[PDB]
C-alpha cells in the first residue's frame, strides 16, 4: 500500500555530498574506481576561498566531494559576502564532521518543487532546521534540515551549471569514463534505535514504509512515487556475530549513512570495469559467496536469468535476491575509507515495468539466510 | 668543497610520511598516479587500534600514508600498552596538523648508523625533540626531532618488514605497478626566513652547504656523501610576481615541505605513464614550456642528447638543466592536493660517476631564466 502522503512535492535523487579533507584524492580515487566524470568545480580556481568543490558525474548520479581551506583565506568575509558557492557550509562543522566521523555522506539532496516550501512545512512538521533556505543567483533554492547523525537532507529547487558558483572542467581536464552507473537508488543510514529515527523523519517528510516482504533491524521510507528510498538500520545486540550496523555506530562515533546504492544500466560491465581496477586505486568488493550459493540459483531465478547468466553472476560474486514483483542483482564494496564504516552497492532491477517503478525487487534481505545456508552447504 | 661534518653517521632517505584524515583513498591515489606498489599495512586488520598506516614503494622510494582512527578505539590504552605501529603518532597532533595544513608530509625520516645516538647528539647540538628514542620489538630505533614548521626529522636505525607491527600485503592486493621511479632524491622545505632555519638545522646534523653555482632564495644543505639533501626556500619579496614560496606559507599556514624529488631511471618511461594517467585518477604536470624552449635545448645539451632525445623532451614537458659537473633533466607536478601548497619533481641526472655522486647536476634554478627569457621569444 502507498498512501501518497509527501508533505511536499519530491522529485529525484539529485547529489550526494561527501565531506572530507582533501577533495582532491578522495575525487579522483573515485572517480576511477567507479568511472565517473570530473564534471564541475568550484574552489580557488573559481574565487571561492572557503571551500573546494569537485563534482563527479555518471548517467544521472553526482558526488560532490568537499574539504574546507584555511579560514585565514576567507577570514575578512562575511556571511553576506561570502564566496562559498554552497552557503550552508562551516569550517568548523565541516572540521568536527571529519575528525569525528572519517570521511563519510554530509549530505542527501533531493529536488524538490520548492526547497523554501520543503524546509518551511518540514521545520513546521517536526525537523531540525541545519540551514534555512536561501536561494542563489535568483536561480536555485537550497535548504538543509537534519536527517540522522550529522547527516543532513538537502532540499535544493530550480526555477527553470551544478549549482551557481560552480564553472565547468574544461574538456582536456575532463575524461569520459563510464562503467555503466546511471542513478542512486537509494541511500541507508546506520542509527542506534530505529523506532523514534522512522517517526522522526516519517513526521516531517510524509514518506510511507516501503512494504518489504541475522545483523539488523531496517525499514524503507519512500516518496509518493518511492524513487527516493531512505532505508534505515539499527542493530540486533545479544547475537553470536556482533552486528555490523553496531561496528559501524562504533567506529564512526555514532549515527550516520551505511551505503549508497548505485544503478547500473548492466551490472555485468561495472563489475567487470570496476574489478579490474580494484589493486590498482579502485574499489574492492566484499568476499564471493560460496559456490553453493550460485549451484542453488538455478533454483531460484533460472526463469529471470540463464545459465550462461547465472555463471557471470558466480564470476563477479554477484547476489541475486527477488520480490513478488521484481529480481534484484547486487553485491558490495569493501569500506570506502579507512573506517569500517560507509561503503557503496552496485545494484540493476529486473521487472515492474509500467518506466520501472521504484524498489522493484526489494533490497536483498533474503540474500541473508541464502548466504548462512550456502556457508553451511558448501561446509558439508 | 665538502667538509663532511656530519655529526652522526647517515645512511640515505628512508622514508616519507604523509599524515591524512582518510589514509586508504590519498595511498589509492597516489599508487596509481605515480606507479606504486602497496607493501606493508599497519592498522584494524593487523590490531593497530590507534592509526591506519600503508606503505608504497617504488624502488628504494617509500611513501607512507597515516590517519587517526577514533580515539575511543583504543581510549584505555596508556603509552607503555599502546597498539600503535608508530609511538611517535599522536591523535591530537596529526588532526591538528591536517586540519591546520591540509594534505603534506609530516616526516623526513633517515636511516642512520644509530638513532639513539643521531637523537642525543641532535638535541645536544640544538635539536627541538619531538618524539625520544623508542626501540621497536628489540629491532628498530626510531627518534625524532623538530626540521622546520610542523615538518619533523625522522632518524631510524636497523641492528641487522618496513617497522615492527606491519605486516606485508598479499600478493593478492599488491598490484606490481613501476613507472620507473627508484629513490627519493631531495625533500624541499619553504620557509619564512632561510638564514635562521639553516643555521638551525646545519647546527645539529653538521651538513654542509652543497655548492650550488624571480621567486625565492634557497640553500642546499647536505650529508657527508651528499645523497641526504635537505634545500630550504624562502621568499623574495616586493617583486611583481607574487612568490610561490609566499602562496605555500599562505595556503600551508606556515612554513612546511614544497616538494619532493623522486628519481626516475627513465624519466620518459615514468612521465609517458604518468601523463597517461593524469585525467583518470593521476597526477596533472604544470604547463610545458613553450617550444622556444626546446628551439633553444639544441644549443646547451645537444652533447648530452639527441635530436630524438630533446624532441621526446619536448613532447613530454621535461625541463633540462646542466652544472659544471652534470646535466638534469625535470618536471613538476602540479599540487597534490587541494592546496597549492606540496607537489612532486620527478628527475633523472646524467653524469658524475665514480656509482653516481649526489646532486649531479644541481636543482634547476637555470630554468627560471631559460623559462621567462623562453617565455619572452615564443611572445616575438
Ligand atoms: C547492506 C546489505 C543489504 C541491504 O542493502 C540493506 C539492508 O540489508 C536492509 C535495508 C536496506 C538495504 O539496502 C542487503 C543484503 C546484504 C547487505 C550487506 O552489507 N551484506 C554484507 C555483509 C555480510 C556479512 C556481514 C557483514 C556485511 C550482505 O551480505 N548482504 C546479504
Ligand atoms: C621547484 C623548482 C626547482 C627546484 O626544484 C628547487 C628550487 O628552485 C631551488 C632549491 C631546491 C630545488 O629543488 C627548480 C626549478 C623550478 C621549480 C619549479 O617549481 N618551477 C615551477 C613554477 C614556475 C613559475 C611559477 C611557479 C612555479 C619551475 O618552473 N622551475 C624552473
Ligand atoms: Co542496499
Ligand atoms: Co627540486
Amino acid at each position: 500500500k502507498n498512501p501518497k502522503s509527501d508533505k511536499f512535492k519530491v522529485k529525484r535523487f539529485h547529489h550526494i555530498e561527501f565531506w572530507c579533507g582533501d577533495a582532491t584524492n578522495v575525487a579522483r580515487r573515485f572517480s576511477w574506481g567507479l568511472g565517473m566524470r570530473f564534471s564541475a568545480k568550484s574552489d580557488l580556481s573559481t574565487g571561492n576561498m572557503v571551500h573546494a568543490s569537485y563534482l563527479l558525474t555518471s548517467g544521472d548520479l553526482r558526488f560532490l566531494f568537499t574539504a574546507p581551506y584555511s579560514p585565514s583565506l576567507s577570514a575578512g568575509e562575511i556571511k553576506p559576502t561570502t564566496t562559498a558557492s554552497i552557503p550552508s557550509f562551516d569550517h568548523g562543522s565541516c572540521r568536527s564532521f571529519f575528525s569525528s566521523h572519517g570521511l563519510g555522506v554530509r549530505a542527501v539532496a533531493i529536488e524538490v518543487e520548492d526547497a523554501e516550501s520543503a524546509f518551511s512545512i518540514s521545520v513546521a512538521n517536526g525537523a531540525i532546521p541545519s540551514s534555512p533556505p536561501i536561494v542563489l543567483n535568483e536561480a536555485v533554492t537550497i535548504a538543509e534540515v537534519k536527517l540522522y547523525g550529522d547527516v543532513v537532507l538537502r532540499y535544493v529547487s530550480y526555477k527553470a551549471e551544478f549549482l551557481p558558483g560552480f564553472e565547468r572542467v574544461e574538456d582536456a581536464s575532463s575524461f569520459p569514463l563510464d562503467y555503466g552507473i546511471r542513478r542512486l537508488d537509494h541511500a541507508v543510514g546506520n542509527v542506534p534505535e530505529l523506532g523514534p529515527a522512522l517517526t522522526y523523519v516519517a513526521g516531517f517528510t510524509g514518506f510511507h514504509q516501503f512494504a518489504e516482504f541475522s545483523g539488523l533491524n531496517s525499514a524503507v521510507l519512500a516518496s509518493n512515487d518511492e524513487m527516493v528510498l531512505l532505508p534505515i538500520n539499527e542493530p540486533v545486540h545479544g547475537t553470536k556475530r556482533k552486528s555490523q550496523i553496531q561496528t559501524y555506530l562504533e567506529h564512526n562515533e555514532g549515527a550516520g549513512l551505511q551505503h549508497l546504492a548505485l544503478m547500473s544500466e548492466d551490472i555485468f560491465r561495472t563489475l567487470r570495469e570496476m574489478r579490474k581496477r580494484s589493486s590498482i586505486g579502485g574499489f574492492d568488493f566484499m568476499p564471493s559467496p560460496p559456490p553453493t550459493y550460485y549451484q542453488n540459483l538455478k533454483k531460484r531465478v533460472g526463469d529471470v536469468l540463464s545459465d550462461d547468466q547465472i555463471k557471470e553472476c558466480e564470476e563477479l560474486g554477484i547476489l541475486v535476491d527477488r520480490d513478488d514483483q521484481g529480481t534484484l542483482l547486487q553485491i558490495f564494496t569493501k569500506p570506502l575509507g579507512d573506517r569500517p564504516t560507509i561503503f557503496i552497492e552496485i545494484i540493476q532491477r529486473v521487472g515492474c515495468m509500467m518506466y520501472q517503478s521504484g524498489g522493484c525487487g526489494g533490497f536483498g534481505k533474503g540474500n541473508f539466510s541464502e548466504l548462512f545456508k550456502s556457508i553451511e552447504e558448501y561446509e558439508k
